[PDB]
């Protein structure tokens, strides 16, 4: 996250950290045993970590549980990131309290003007490299449709949004990938992909969850 600020220990209850042997993507929790993240940060041996603030610190509300199954998007396209979405099954229930939270899944879409929260452990800088210890969070609006499009020589679908500032200097980065976007206490995006990070006419864009609450339901129900 660049230009955000520190959320504060827990305030981002239904954020979690994958973890491989050290952070490298953000991901939503949306049940006790599953969590949503970007089929971009797709690998295997994941371990989801819960309760995180300060990811290099046991700090005493962790859980960290490892995964199950991974459910890539039957759609994933890696060379568009068009449905760049993923389910993941813990291997035990997580124990739900006032710093591990689920977040619900949202009923309409959301409008462009609306400021969302976005937060993650990624790269706090737009040019060179800074990664935070604590998770950074930053309020972006969803930019219309059309302003994202004139603003991208790449594919945009209706599968997506783009959200942030056009005059650069906010903005998600490398290491926020998977993890949420929540407008009115409701995840409608993903962190899934941008033109470097912060930059004039390079906006943030994100997977449109609202598009797929009918297949995330499904999922969970059938695993
Ligand atoms: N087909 C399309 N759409 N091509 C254009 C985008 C490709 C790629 N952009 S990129 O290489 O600049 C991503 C990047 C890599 C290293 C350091 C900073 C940023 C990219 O974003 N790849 C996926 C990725 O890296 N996602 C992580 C991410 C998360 C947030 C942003 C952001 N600025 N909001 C950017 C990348
Ligand atoms: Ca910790
Ligand atoms: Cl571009």
């Amino acid at each position: 996250i660049v230009g955000g600020y520190t959320c504060g220990a827990n305030t981002v209850p239904y954020q979690v950290s994958l973890n491989s042997g050290y952070h490298f993507c953000g991901g939503s929790l949306i049940n006790s045993q599953w969590v949503v993240s970007a089929a971009h940060c797709y690998k295997s041996g994941i371990q989801v970590r819960l309760g995180e603030d300060n990811i290099n610190v046991v700090e005493g509300n962790e859980q960290f549980i490892s995964a199950s199954k991974s459910i890539v998007h039957p759609s994933y396209n890696s060379e568009t990131y068009n449905n760049d979405i993923m389910l993941i099954k813990l291997k035990s229930a997580a124990s739900l309290n006032s710093r591990v939270a689920s977040i619900s899944l949202p009923t309409s879409c959301a409008s462009a003007g609306t400021q969302c929260l976005i937060s993650g452990w990624g790269n706090t800088k737009s040019s060179g490299t800074s990664y935070p210890d604590v998770l950074k969070c930053l309020k972006a609006p969803i930019l219309s449709d059309s302003s994202c499009k004139s603003a991208s020589s790449f594919i945009i679908t209706s599968n997506m949004f783009c959200a942030g500032y056009l005059e650069g200097g906010k903005d998600a980065c490398q290491g926020d990938s998977g993890g949420p976007v929540v407008c009115s206490g409701k995840l409608q995006g993903i962190v899934s992909w941008g033109s470097g990070c912060a930059q004039k006419n390079k906006p943030g864009f994100y997977t449109k969850v609202c598009n797929y609450v009918s297949w995330i339901k499904q999922t969970i129900a059938s695993n």
